[PDB]
This record gives C-alpha cells, sequence and structure tokens, in this order.
C-alpha cells in the first residue's frame, strides 16, 4: 500500500486539473474493475461485482493549491489560494506548477518593522512567487497567469508514520483503490473519485443502496490538544456520528460497528462539537491537515481497508 | 475509404471497451506504420517516418451510448447516457451490447395521457431497455449492471452520402488511418487514437500522450448546419471541405498551423471552410469533418469532404 499512497499523494491534482490522479487511479485498478467512466462533472466512477446490494465508496480527488493571478515587470508571480491553504503554510515553501516549474514563496517587506507587521497579519497579497524569471514576458512563457500549483513536497516515512502532501484526501482514494484490488465483492461495488466545486458555485448519478465517504479527520493528539472526543493516530478508522442522520444512515453505522467488533478491528467514534442515498463517513485520522506534511498512521489505513472488505466482501 | 469507414463506424467502442476499434485500426495500418503502442489507459499510438519535425494527428475512439445502472425483477434495464445521447433519440431504438445482445428501448406510461406527459419533458428515468429477459437473474447474466450499449445501427450509403453511427469520431479515426496508408511523410508522424480522459469524449485533455511533438492536429466532426431552416451565416456545410477551426485565445504557434493549412489548401486547390468563433503545451489546430445529425444513429458525411481532409493533411505533411 505504501507505493500506492506515495503515487497518489505525490500526483498533481489541484481542483480543476486532476487528470494525472485519474490516470494513476485507473492504472492501479486495471485488472481489478469491471468498468469505468467519467461523468459530466469529471467524477471518475469505477465498479466491480454483481451482488444485489449496491454500495458507493467515495473519496475526493482534488488537493489544495494556488493559482497565479498576476505577473509583475520583474517576473514575480502573485497567487491566490485554491481551497484552504493558509498563507502561513507557504512562507519560504517551494511550489510545483503543472508544467514542472518550481517557484519559491517570498513575503514583501524589508525592514524588521514592516516584515513583522506583515507576518502578524499575513495575507496572500503580501506573498509572491519567484520562478527565477527576470521579466514579465519570460515568466509568462514559463508560468502563465491562471497556472495552478501545489506544494513541492513529497512522501516520506517518519518512524513508521507516513507523511506527504494531500493526505486529504488521497489517502481516502488509496483506501478505495486498495479495497478494489483485494475484494471479492458480495455487493455491486462502485468507487467514486469526486471533484470539488468551488465554494459559492452550484449524488453521482448511479443508483445505490448505501454510500460511504472515505475522508480524513483531524487527529487531535498533538501537544496541548487535551479534548474529549479526540480522534488519535492508531485508534483506527473514525466512524462519524452525525446529529441529523436518517434511520437508514444510522443502520449503516451500526453495521460497521458490529463488523469491527466481530473481526477485532480497531475503530473510534467521531462526535463533532457544535446525498439522498443513506450514507456513512469513515475517516483516516490525520495530523497537520492542509500543511505540506500531513501525517497518517499506516495501521489506521490498513484497518479501514479491512473494515470495508469485511463489510462488503464475500 | 468506404470499407474503412464502414468497419470503423460499426465497431463496438464505448468507454473502456474499445478493443474492436483498436484491432481494426492496426489491421488497416499493417504495412503502413513503423510501430505502435497501447498505453496503460487504452490510447493507441502509431508512428511513421523520421523527419525532424514531429506532428501528432489525434482522433477520439470512444462513441456515445448508454450504461446499465439497474435491473428490475422482470429483467428490464435502467440506463444512463454516456456522452451526448438524447433520450428522444432512444425511443423505440435498438441498442447493441458487447456480446451481441440486442435490446429495445421503451418508455414508461400505459395511458395515452401518461405517455404524452412523459415525452413533453422526456427523462432517462422514464426509459428502460428490454433485452428479452424474464427475470433479474436472466438479465444480469446477459447484461450486468455497468454494461455499455451503443446504437444498433450500421453503415449505409444514401445517394452518395455515407450514413452510420459514430461518425463522431470514427470518421476522424478513418482520416488518420487513410493518411498513414498514403503518406510519404516529411515529418515524424504520430497518430493518437485517444480514449476519454476529460468530461467530454473528444479531446486530448492537455496531458501529453508520452509523445513529444512540435504540432498536434485534432481531427474531429463539426455540426453541418445546412438542413431546413438553418440560416447559414458562415455555417459549416457538407461538401464545403474540411472545417478549419478559428481559436480565440490561440498562441502564435497555433495560429501559424492554421495559416499553414489555409496556404496548403489554396496552393493545392483543396476546398476548405473556416469554423468561426461562436462568442497550451503543444501548439495545436483542429480540422473537422462536417456532419449532419451528430449524436443520432444516422450521422451523415460527404465522402468528398473526407477525401479533401486526407489530401490536405498529406500535402501539408508530405513535404
Amino acid at each position: 500500500m505504501k507505493e500506492l499512497i506515495r503515487k497518489l499523494t505525490e500526483a498533481f491534482g489541484p481542483s480543476g486539473r486532476e487528470e494525472e490522479v485519474r490516470s494513476i487511479i485507473l492504472e492501479e485498478l486495471e485488472g481489478h474493475i469491471d468498468g469505468h467512466r467519467i461523468d459530466g462533472l469529471g467524477n471518475l466512477i469505477v465498479w466491480k461485482g454483481s451482488g444485489e446490494k449496491k454500495v458507493i465508496l467515495d473519496a475526493a480527488i482534488d488537493e489544495i493549491g494556488v493559482v497565479v493571478t498576476n505577473v509583475d515587470d520583474k517576473g514575480f508571480l502573485t497567487i491566490e489560494p485554491v481551497g484552504g491553504v493558509s498563507p502561513y503554510m507557504l512562507l519560504g515553501k517551494r511550489i510545483r506548477f503543472e508544467n514542472g516549474t518550481i517557484g519559491v514563496v517570498g513575503m514583501e517587506g524589508e525592514t524588521t518593522e514592516e516584515r513583522q507587521e506583515n507576518v502578524r497579519k499575513l495575507s496572500f497579497d503580501k506573498l509572491f512567487i519567484d520562478i527565477g524569471a527576470n521579466s514579465r514576458e519570460e515568466a509568462q512563457k514559463m508560468c502563465p497567469i491562471g497556472s495552478f500549483g501545489v506544494y513541492d513536497s513529497g512522501f516520506v516515512e517518519v518512524s513508521g508514520k507516513y507523511v506527504s502532501k494531500a493526505m486529504d484526501d488521497r489517502i481516502g482514494c488509496a483506501v478505495i483503490v486498495e479495497v478494489f484490488k483485494r475484494i471479492k465483492p458480495a455487493v455491486t461495488l462502485y468507487g467514486v473519485f469526486s471533484v470539488q466545486e468551488e465554494v459559492g458555485l452550484v449524488g453521482y448519478g448511479v443508483p445505490a443502496d448505501e454510500a460511504i465517504a472515505i475522508d480524513v479527520t483531524d487527529s487531535a493528539d498533538t501537544p496541548k490538544a487535551i479534548k474529549r472526543h479526540a480522534m488519535r493516530l492508531s485508534g483506527g478508522p473514525a466512524l462519524k456520528v452525525k446529529d441529523r442522520a436518517s434511520i437508514s444512515s444510522k443502520r449503516i453505522l451500526e453495521n460497521l460497528i458490529e463488523i469491527a467488533e466481530k473481526f477485532d478491528i480497531k475503530y473510534q467514534m467521531e462526535v463533532l462539537t457544535f446525498e439522498g442515498i443513506p450514507s456513512a463517513t469513515v475517516s483516516i485520522p490525520t495530523r497537520y491537515v492542509h500543511s505540506p506534511s500531513e501525517m497518517i498512521a499506516p495501521d489506521d489505513v490498513e484497518a479501514t481497508v479491512d473494515l470495508l472488505i469485511r463489510y462488503l466482501g464475500a
């Protein structure tokens, strides 16, 4: 599973430019699915099996990133966020653009007074990206306005933990792929690798009896994160307790609990403080979400795959 | 090109199930290419020649159709479209499946008023496919959920025009094949017969097919707007020649390819027409075959347009 996770987390796929991730998914699934198609919205749909019950597993394919919005007369790029990237996570980071260009993130201000004022109230308009260009025309041919970029960070093992960009939600994609690689399905099993619509803009078309979202959830097990209901690395898949869950959705949750208990699979119940298909959410606990170094525990990922295979497999 | 077009248009090739299309392309190209490769996604790449300039010709191999999404207790199939299939195009039509299974498309509603209401705003949820099965078990064995179907129509000559399913974009595939059959290339010529990698069935999706190239030319279809009550203000029409696509935000190198093609057409006395504007790694142009009734089971082309397109490409790339 390690190489699968490496390939999916390192793949280039910010919102709108996900073709490399779709291709890796399809190449990983060759020989393990009965068919596939891309729907009208760009969602990748795969399937395997023929049992009477139909179940969807869905995971988001997009990753956070940046988009180039302007180019100055000296070749420096202005950017805005794609998804939830904090400007604080970009300071001094390297960005990888779609065509392979590497850029360095800098912050405006020279005196100690102005830099400290800037960093205390850091916004994207105080950042720029240096791609080594010396003029606008040179930068425009290298990295035109509208180009997308993502963290120039990759996969690494950190004493048994896995660290990479885009664990949210490429680890969910990896779980679904691995289930398809291993499973002899007792159901008709769909995998949906879904694109995200921009916040402020306007189901996957396949009918099914159940849908299970494979997501990440924040792992609240770092220093001074002393809270009740905390999800922790190595505590197993996080099963989401939704306040307004339908009767049918609660039945799915109960099924997964009984499966995990029956087969000695670690799990934890996610309670949050403060579509039409019956649904459940199973999440991988993840530290440092939306940073270049999101961290997961491989045993949680294995336990999640095991849970889904027990529940859906022959 | 008649037999080539008949074979390619009639071949079964919906999303992910294009084995018959790729096999026909390679049999037609035997003895006319230097090599070929089928990548991990099903794209078929062929090449010929050794000139310094490298040029890609690309056409899509997938055709529109339906996919089975449910089967009821009486063996009737529920379907969703793949590509631009209109539900109105399917009423009373026959659908062909991979193993040769034929199905009949029906619509729900028994009273005349219910049927009149359903066709006023026809939706796929009111359609079903009857494959002759008498139970879910019988239907699932013949046509499992997830099976793809295509139009069960074939090639016919209609007073000198060619009519078939899947001219979009098997006619582009035919053009590329015929170019490789005849050309003595001045370039290194690559032919890419591409599967769906975007939301649309046709389109390279701006991910390099593993071939570095100096130019790429997509061979597509375009709507022929020369049927009754079409007001032809620069409309594309059958027998007007290949349609050269004007692109609004085109790069300098892309407009140069278009101008090259215009100059070839005029120097070699080849008819052409300009597909006007309606309202980035490799420079690209698009050349299209005018086609009537796109996305119906009876797409219609004029053979002289196809021949002129082949001629345009041979003369552009032969020297």
